[PDB]
């Protein structure tokens, strides 16, 4: 029970390579309580397949870029007997260690093959860590990756807006862009740091968590145009009543209703792979609670989930804190009311207190002929054992 | 004749404001040359409603921001007696040079106003200073703006695609990228310097310059996730036959056909509002276009456009040559077709050896409070002088 197994879940992140490389660069810096860290090749599909990459045969250097590099290194999927198989795989392969880095199901059966674990008379240590660009995990002030894409999108709105701005008299006077987001708004919230006083953008950030009221919407675009020369929008795709992709069919909306020229955007996959202007206190997060892991599973801690600390929101401080697996499910995250302005349209202060200190300092990735250098893995497989499996 | 007017035309750019830098910071370098710097508030438009910003009253530090902060800083218009009234109200306010920073159409009609200056007895040295996203302006290597949403796109569909990559397997597997580029495919060319071999990203780059063969694309993607694992296409607005917006549509065709699970953006305004990756050569040389225009004006030199020579293809060096304006327009600039592959959906080597150099470098701006630092103008207005006018 001496070699560890990673995997990663759910949609990858900019940052989620940075855990990667937290889980295993201070693995690497334990030979004497761990061996080889197994990597699973798309997620646990690669354990229940049998497809372990040996992450031993990678070059320090390789490993080192995982900080600098987006998307899953190793493969991820949204996979969610089983939790048997995935047992007889760990223990022919002798994982005593398991890391699983993802969203809140992944936690959950993280700590359910715990359970299992100690009942078949196997134990295996299991450290969940933290990751979602949706922001809803509880029991942590932020969730890694998030922290990215908000400066993404709150840089992005402001790069627009001044283009919009530059042209309102002649040309387009609605800009829309839609952001990932589609049961919490902490995408769409981070627009709002762009503008923070009245009549600088965003003039509306469309919140899943308001119900949308077409006749206030557009009257604060249009009331917008002809007070400031333009409007620009930041709509997350769960824009819905008690849906509407968005960004057209509100486009439409004014157009057809105003009148004015409009313009719209969909980042979609190109917000949660933007390491290029990644937040540093995220992939510095993101690479805290895998080495966090890693060090709770080495003081023989059990079934926990590392967590981001607020520690002092004046001058943000933060740390490292631990959660219990087996509650990270059955709860979530909401974002609180008292977070959306009164106008359904905006941010508030508390709000911004909360998100500005989560998207400071530039962690830019190295760039190598223009372009931003990435990885390069062997990801080779170990030689198989068992004897085959299938899946559902 | 002593005062300048500077004036921004068409889209702006990400860069446009570096060469509005370049002009009037070497403008304030010869105060015995030159007088104040006045900026045409939403550009021409600013001189024929005489509303003329005086940017002597901006600080050295506000002007030094130009170089960092993208859209037009005075903001820009599309539009295209007027010839009479510029020229009325340039002598009312004693300006001798006038600096148009614009593409193709604006470079022609800063010709003309040469020679209706000196018709009507009123000499005024024209220096058209290039500035082009669609990179189509002739007489020069590269036209500034284009160098840096070209690393934007390139960038973009490296991170996008390693993120598809991640789960091709298990989730989307055509992932379309829609660019800016109506005539030109200089843009979605740009999106191939993301990969270098054959089955690496992206795998279809469609130019509008290739008649869309419906059928050679949805084998030729078809192909690509079932050898690769999936398929990433980035293309142009404008995709055309003998159009299609056009990511959705081809997402649809894709399915419709193929069944695969797709995905979608459209940067629209981000890709030329991007400043955060912006390239260093391409701001470097969007402010030395703007330089060498004032200086051609101070040596005495009239009717010119500022053009970049790549005087070495290696190690890629280049300067500042100069056009005739009165050439400028009824010349383009067109993509030649040895640029693109036989297969229609690829680069060249001979367009990488072109466009590598181009996105070298970053000149990433300042950053301050986790968003980039942008100029802050006054952009105060000088006394009137004339009696109205009106527009078309
Ligand atoms: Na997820
Ligand atoms: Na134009």
């Amino acid at each position: 029970i001496k070699n560890a197994f990673y995997a990663q879940s759910g949609g990858v992140t900019a940052v989620i390579n940075a855990s990667a490389c937290g889980v295993i660069q201070t693995a690497r810096k334990h030979p004497d309580q761990i061996g080889k860290v197994y990597a699973g090749r798309n997620g646990i599909i690669g354990a229940l397949k049998e497809e372990l990459i040996d992450t031993s045969l990678e070059s320090d250097d390789a490993i080192q870029a995982l900080i600098h590099t987006p998307g899953g290194a190793f493969g991820s999927c949204r996979y969610k007997r089983e939790y048997e198989r995935l047992i007889e795989v760990f223990r022919a392969h002798d994982i005593g260690y398991f890391f699983y880095n993802g969203g809140g199901d992944s936690q959950d059966t993280a700590y359910k093959v715990s359970q299992l674990a100690d009942r078949m008379g196997y134990p295996i240590t299991c450290i969940g860590v933290p990751k979602t660009v949706d922001n809803d995990l509880p029991f942590t002030d932020c969730c890694p990756g998030f922290g990215s894409v908000a400066k993404y999108i709150a840089t992005s709105t402001l790069e627009a807006s001044l283009d919009i701005k530059s042209m309102c008299e002649t040309s387009t006077k609605v800009f829309i862009l839609e952001v990932m987001g589609r049961h919490a708004g902490w995408i769409a919230a981070a627009g709002g740091l762009a503008g923070q006083s009245e009549g600088e953008p965003p003039h509306v950030i469309l919140f899943p968590e308001i119900p949308f009221n077409r006749e206030k919407f557009l009257e604060r675009v249009d009331q917008c145009v002809r007070d400031y020369g333009y409007c620009v929008v930041v709509a997350s795709e769960g824009a819905q009543y008690e849906r509407f992709g968005v960004a057209p069919a509100l486009a439409n909306m004014v157009k057809q209703a105003l009148g004015h020229k409009y313009h719209w955007a969909v980042a979609d996959y190109l917000q949660r792979a933007a390491r290029h202007i990644a937040s540093a206190t995220d992939v510095e997060q993101a690479y805290a609670v895998g080495k966090a892991a890693v060090e709770m599973a080495l003081a023989g801690k059990q079934a926990l989930m590392p967590t981001i600390v607020r520690d002092q929101a004046k001058p943000y401080r933060w740390s490292i804190g631990e959660a219990n697996l087996s509650e990270v499910a059955n709860q979530e995250k909401k974002m609180p009311i008292h977070y959306i302005t009164d106008n359904g349209f905006g941010i508030t202060q508390d709000c911004r207190d909360y998100l500005q200190p989560l998207i400071a300092g530039e962690s830019f990735p190295p760039f190598d002929d223009g372009l931003p250098r990435v990885a390069k893995l062997k990801n080779q497989l170990v030689e198989k054992k068992l004897r085959t499996e299938f899946e559902l």
